[PDB]
């Protein structure tokens, strides 16, 4: 299953689809996804989008089409593995979108990058991915992780608590944040009483063990680096164990997680402030989304999958799912700015005048035969503006910023579902001490309670 | 350059010949060493030396010969990564014997797992590892940090120490190890002063303010887990500073690492307890290494470089270096184990009667036309006796470990060398508490001396 179509300049993509993968008595068979990952496939359904868009448009690109070569990460090195080298089979992509994960991405950054394979990641936000000296070829469109752990810290020191717990999981969006974050904490005077590593494959043992380590302790602040499926686990047996009264601090990966973010479990996940990224706008898009249907599309193969998982193989409203049921576009618009800042550096290379090229002897690249280093030369110096009108540059270390939004998770009386109300902002372009806004109100501690829990 | 040898079973390796290799203007040309590795071109020896003892030796694998083929990592994944490649370019190598870094293993480890070629490491000891369900194809010759990581805090407790610092290099060797010990530590009682990272790249600002942070604390005891190279920059500016009285604990990486263990630096390195494998012993390998010369050997066209490195380009012993000046084999002796651990495997596979094969159906596999997998099912089964008399047996995370020897650098009035002395033993296979074994006497506290020092 792959999202192709053809085109003079390919692009890659690698997108989560699934969320996880199902001795050597025999041959290993290869393994199979064994979860859908709604949402996920609207990703890459930006990324068409946004190449259909710039495809019917004259101004970007003339007189050239851009194909798309997309395939499935399923949250898995290994699938994401034998994509990245079906990419570089004739080293032809020129870019490949970046994995959501730090880790998937890691690997895929360590191949493309022997090649100089210009990649875009659209969620990795590992600070080990800023190591230029290993990850040469890699850019992301979203912020790193360091600038989220230093909020959770204010956000801490801004509610009065010294006493507070640690959950990452083990892999690198979590061990490498949390070590920021403990540095950010100590140095604020913020106690940790405790330090936990969870997996979305632990032991039921680990899984026990974790959750007798979350009890116990006094803390009643516990902080959180972790993606939705790997807190999948430890999260269902606290709700069986029951264990209410816990004030838990998001951190974005499950902040906007429905695979934690459920009513069944608000009874304990309830009240949870987290850390959501600014709500982009990508227009015409919500009829692309609906416009989705099997037999049609042909390119999307994808999308029979999700029609047999949306209707147990007819309308897509008609059936409730992440896919459509959304209220702001964050990783979907970083997606859409991903394709468009690649389409502003070919766009650039077509419109190069002789000695005016970044290219030695100021020399500018053939676009009919453009080379992959060469947009990753360009992709290095663009400076142009998103069309939610804001100037996207990636920094030295091919990383762009933007401000947070503090959320804190709420029940709506009218369906009993989690509606996530936006309490505060974090400004990462403003100053020290003067970069976090959190409004005391519409804050309902522990889900319910409005007076700030005790947590010494 | 790669040490190549025709046989009916290709062995693949990976060795550190050297330390470390040297914008996009034009294509990237590549990039090329820039300092040969001593020792690290005596390892590849070893594993030569292995197969052709295993080839002259008919019990093992009879009416059979066994070739290599050997490329140099140079402590860089992308070299490494580009030999990987070539290693299953077919899938033909059935295993290649494992890097020595944790992140150029980490790497290797994914693309091999993928194919379930074995991978058996000669000193990769990161913990990250053992995590079998990304690393399903990967074993290890080497305990893992996590001893490590636990001696240590022993040692400081053992000699009533409450204040001391931290500095691990920014990667899997380090990173993760400190982790476990600032675990270890705490629990102890053991408050951390500072903790600080360095790399083999690290900016000389990095440098200024690490050894700034080095100095102002009042911690005199400085943990220190990181590999020869990352070192090297900080200790030369703690030289130049002359910062002395600092008492250091290696950490097996750099405990016997020349490029830091040098009587210019004697100064402040002097007096550095560390933690040394327990050392094996390969019979004729002396010989071996003595009967080394170009135009000679062929297969082995690492020798052009070392000669013209060894002889400014004559008997090798002329010329000292740590090729031939070595007291006892450590690393060497697990290359020595890991290749034959993977000649028994085959020659189990050479030796399965049908009923009793651990395939499907009791069935045994072909060697004639044997497959990685099925070298992989026999290594997780493997229980043969080691050389030294000892019964080696991976793990279930495919790691077999063994007891530590603690050491102190002394200087030899003889030839002002840095002379290492052994203290102690840290027996792994011991109980708690009572694994740790050190010699008050023979310590030469900062060098000289014999007094503990204070760290409070």
């Amino acid at each position: 299953q792959r999202a192709q179509k053809k085109g003079d300049i390919i692009l890659g993509g690698l997108f989560p689809i699934h969320f996880g993968v199902a001795d050597l008595k025999s041959r290993p068979e290869s393994v199979e996804c064994i979860r859908y990952n709604f949402r996920g496939f609207r990703w890459l359904q930006a990324m068409i989008f946004a190449i259909e868009e710039i495809n019917s448009s004259p101004a970007l690109l003339p007189n050239l089409t851009l194909g798309y070569r997309i395939f499935d990460t399923c949250n898995t090195v290994s699938k994401a593995l034998e994509a990245t080298l079906s990419f570089v089979a004739q080293n032809s992509t020129i870019a490949v979108v970046g994995a959501t994960g730090s880790g998937v991405s890691t690997a895929v950054a360590n191949l493309l990058g022997l090649f100089y394979i210009p990649q875009v990641s659209y969620a990795s936000s590992s600070r080990l991915l800023s190591n230029k000296n290993q990850f040469k070829s890699f850019l992301r469109t979203i912020p790193n992780d360091e600038h989220q752990a230093t909020a959770m810290a204010d956000i801490i020191e801004y509610f009065r608590w010294n006493w507070v717990g640690t959950i990452a999981a083990d892999d690198d969006y979590g061990r490498p944040g949390i070590e920021k974050f403990r540095e950010e904490a100590e140095e604020r005077d913020i106690c940790i009483d405790f330090s936990e590593l969870i997996s979305q494959y632990s032991d039921e043992e680990e899984i026990q063990h974790v959750v007798e380590v979350i009890q116990n302790s006094t803390a009643k602040v516990i902080v959180v680096f972790s993606s939705g499926p790997d807190l999948e686990p430890l999260i269902k047996e606290i709700v069986r164990r029951n264990i209410t009264g816990k004030i838990w601090l998001a951190s974005e990966a499950w902040a906007s997680s429905s695979l934690i973010a459920m009513p069944q479990y608000f009874h304990v996940v309830g009240g949870t402030i987290g850390f959501a990224l600014k709500a982009g706008q990508i227009p015409g898009f919500r009829e692309f989304l609906k416009k989705v249907h099997p037999r049609k599309s042909v390119h999307n193969g994808f999308a029979k999958e999700f029609w047999e998982e949306t209707f147990n193989c007819e309308n897509i409203s008609s059936v409730e799912t992440p896919y459509i049921d959304y209220t702001h576009l964050r990783i979907s618009y970083n997606v859409y700015l991903a394709v468009y800042s690649i389409a502003h550096a070919l766009q650039d290379i077509y419109t190069c005048l002789p000695g005016r090229g970044l290219f030695t002897n100021g020399s500018c690249a053939d676009i009919k035969k453009v080379e992959a280093w060469q947009v990753l030369k360009h992709l290095r110096h663009l400076n142009f503006t998103n069309n939610m009108g804001e100037q996207v540059t990636f920094d030295e270390c091919g990383d762009l910023v933007g401000n947070y939004s503090i959320i804190n998770w709420h029940l709506s009386p009218e369906d009993g579902s989690i509606v996530f109300k936006e309490v505060g902002y974090y400004n990462v372009y403003a100053k020290k001490g003067e970069r976090l806004f959190i409004n005391e109100e519409k804050i309902l501690w522990s889900g319910f309670s409005r007076e700030v829990p005790f947590s010494n």
